[PDB]
């Protein structure tokens, strides 16, 4: 009766600002968990007024820019970002992303686009 398991095969997969997102389709007000694959960067800076963003780095290496501060990231690191923090990042990484409470695009604000040449990856 209750669906507990979600697969990649049945997920929604799309590119957003240079990252490949896997959105599984589960609904839970307390948190959203998605996969993020990135080859060079997330070429847009945004913030979320409600939700914290927590990235677990499965593999690879990159750099987060959090309110313009560089934060290097590598495999097995956890990057925790409070609400109302400007975010972008560069890197070649596979990550698991938690947005808590649940992701709502109406909570997000566009700051600026980032030139693809700005990524050193
Ligand atoms: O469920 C989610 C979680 C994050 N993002 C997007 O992922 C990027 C940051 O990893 C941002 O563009 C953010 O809007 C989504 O589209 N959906």
């Amino acid at each position: 009766m209750t669906k507990y398991k979600y697969t990649v095969e049945e997920s929604e997969r799309f590119n957003k600002h240079g990252i490949d997102l896997t959105v599984y389709g589960q609904v839970d007000p307390s948190a959203t968990v998605v996969r993020v694959s990135v080859e060079r960067g997330h070429f847009q800076e945004f913030f979320n007024v409600r939700s914290s963003y927590t990235y677990y780095v499965v593999s690879g290496q990159g750099v987060f820019y959090l309110n313009s501060e560089a934060v290097p990231a590598g495999a097995t690191d956890l990057i925790t970002v409070p609400p109302n923090t400007r975010i972008h990042f560069f890197g070649s990484m596979e990550m698991v992303l938690t947005v808590a409470p649940a992701f709502n695009e109406q909570d997000e604000r566009h700051v600026r686009f980032i030139s693809e040449s700005e990524s050193p990856y």
